[PDB]
């Protein structure tokens, strides 16, 4: 049973439980759907209490694995079972959400910083000459 | 009437639009409508002939103001015109949906390869050793 697949399962999963998309978007069924679903029972009773750590822990282009995997080497300290098992895939889930959230919106704001800087400086005096946007209306809509 | 609120909303609409989503998300109003009619119409009547340039673009945390404003500055070369007012809009839009969507693939795509290596390197003896993931179905599914 592949490892991989149920990684990518599970954060499709949470991403897409949690309203993210970036794009228009048997038995391998039976471990994904009890993942997901012991992530979600596992994410009911305990965000509150993983809340007050999983706050600020976002991944920039910079965070190595090494620290990603010594602050998981933590939950495993007194040995593997599977509540410590679905506790990495849900930190996983979260860290994710949470990264993609700031990214994007670190993203989105410098590029609308750069279509608002460019505005001002080169095209604002002539809007301005051309009488307004109001005259855009008038003109095409 | 703001530059920068046209920005916000015009790539607001476009991301909405492509269907982009991270969160679960008169005088004004009027300038903003005919400003996505525009845009929207534009990308209709010319996305072919910008989608030789429109698809490799894609800005990434280093991508400086100054070669924007320098690419930006061609559209502009014989003056400034609605046209090309909002070719700029179409532009910015273009811009940001396409890194959006590049950039959340490549986050999304490190956090996964960092779930499945510590998967593999740490959890997958111990899962083997007590079941595989059917056990953990009988378990807890
Ligand atoms: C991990 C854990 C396991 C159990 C458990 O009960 N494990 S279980 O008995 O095997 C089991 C029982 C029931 C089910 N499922 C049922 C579903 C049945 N439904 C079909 C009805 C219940 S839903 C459910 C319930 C529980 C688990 C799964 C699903 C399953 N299951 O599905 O796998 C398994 C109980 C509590 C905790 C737990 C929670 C929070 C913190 C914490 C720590 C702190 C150290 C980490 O440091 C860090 C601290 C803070 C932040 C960090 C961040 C990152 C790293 C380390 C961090 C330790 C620890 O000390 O390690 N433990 N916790
Ligand atoms: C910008 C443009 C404007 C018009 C125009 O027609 N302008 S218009 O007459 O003012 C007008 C008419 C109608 C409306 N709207 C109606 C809506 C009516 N509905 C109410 C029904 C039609 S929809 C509509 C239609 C048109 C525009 C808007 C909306 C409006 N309008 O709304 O604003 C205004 C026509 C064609 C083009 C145009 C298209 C594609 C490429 C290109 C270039 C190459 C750049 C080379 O530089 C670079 C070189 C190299 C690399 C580069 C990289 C990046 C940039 C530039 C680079 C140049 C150029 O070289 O300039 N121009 N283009």
């Amino acid at each position: 049973q592949s490892n991989r697949e149920l990684v990518v399962d599970f954060l499709s999963y949470k991403l897409s439980q949690k309203g993210y998309s970036w794009s228009q978007f048997t038995e391998s069924e039976a471990v994904k759907q009890a993942l997901r679903e012991a992530g979600d029972e596992f994410e009911l009773r305990y965000r509150r209490a993983f809340s007050d750590l999983t706050s600020q822990l976002h991944i920039t282009p910079g965070t190595a694995y090494q620290s990603f995997e010594q602050v998981v080497n933590e939950l495993f300290r007194d040995g593997v079972n599977w509540g410590r098992i679905v506790a990495f895939f849900s930190f996983g889930g979260a860290l994710c959400v949470e990264s993609v959230d700031k990214e994007m919106q670190v993203l989105v704001s410098r590029i609308a910083a750069w279509m608002a800087t460019y505005l001002n400086d080169h095209l604002e005096p002539w809007i301005q000459e051309n009488g307004g946007w109001d005259t855009f209306v008038e003109l095409y809509g």
